[PDB]
């Protein structure tokens, strides 16, 4: 089991970390959302599907810089809807192939009331995504780290 993102940087057997670059909608104004979904930049595979089934959770989801002080949200994760930041591990989902597939996380993030200005900074972390991947092998536990950063300011007109 291992992820790669859309630009091809790669965590492998084993777990680690990565960077997740997004662009993200320049103007968002109070009672519009800022949809960043990861579906399209993460990706993982199963190594060894013909005797291995992998499991996958989002296992924490925590906010930074102007997404911890500018909005609220929540994060959708294969179907559901939890709050975010986190407040516990996700169900998981079944990796059963060697062909690679989204990790389906998306955050859908509203600006608060009293947010103006450049609500996010261009270059600055937003988000931490934590998936964990077990098995029905043996006792592998592993960690693949996202950082998300954001490639651009987002403005909220005030
Ligand atoms: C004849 C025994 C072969 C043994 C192969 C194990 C390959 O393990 C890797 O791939 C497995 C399948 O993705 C993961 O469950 C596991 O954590 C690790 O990433
Ligand atoms: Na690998
Ligand atoms: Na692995
Ligand atoms: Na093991």
């Amino acid at each position: 089991f291992a992820c790669k993102t859309a630009n091809g940087t790669a965590i492998p057997i084993g777990g680690g970390s990565a960077n997740v670059y997004v662009n993200l909608a320049p103007v968002v104004n109070v009672g519009q959302n800022l949809v960043v979904d990861l579906s399209t930049q993460i990706f993982c595979h199963n190594d060894y599907p013909e005797t291995i089934t992998d499991y996958v959770t989002l296992q924490r989801g925590s906010a930074y810089g102007g997404v911890l002080s500018n909005f609220s949200g929540t994060v959708k994760y294969s179907g559901s809807s939890y709050p975010f930041p986190t407040t516990s591990e996700t169900p998981r989902v079944v990796y059963n192939s060697r062909t690679d597939k989204p990790w389906p996380v998306a955050l859908y993030l509203t600006p608060v009331s009293s947010a103006g200005g450049v609500a996010i900074k261009a270059g600055s972390l937003i988000a931490v995504l934590i998936l964990r991947q077990t098995n029905n092998y043996n006792s592998d536990d592993f960690q693949f780290v996202w950082n998300i950063y954001a490639n651009n300011d987002v403005v909220v007109p005030t």
